[PDB]
DNA sequence: ATGAGACGCTGGCGATTAGCTAATCGCCAGCGTCTCATCTTTATGCGCC
């Protein structure tokens, strides 16, 4: 990713294992690899229905 | 009787900027009368090809 913290959000990464990034700050900007195309069911609304969804799925460099 | 051909950070964020059905339940439903006549039809009661 981009080398350039705290913050309340989920596109940061972990600098090192333990290192919560939500109480020390991380990475930021996670370069795709290449796009995956994925079709399974996750859950929707207050009920949690699985419905079938068909998306993009983005593999970094790292995963 | 020499002087053209070879052209940028973008993607990955935030952060505006913009905009929309749907699922749940409740409420709450114009209505009041009379007159007048009019016809039916039903319950019971009575008769043999």
């Amino acid at each position: 990713s981009k080398e350039s913290p705290k913050r309340n959000s989920d596109k940061l990464i972990a600098r090192k294992k333990d290192w919560d990034p939500k109480k020390y700050g991380g990475f930021d900007s996670p370069t795709v690899a290449y796009s995956v195309l994925v079709v399974a069911k996750v859950e929707k609304g207050k009920s949690k229905k699985l419905k079938s969804v068909k998306e993009l799925l983005g593999i970094t460099i790292m995963e």
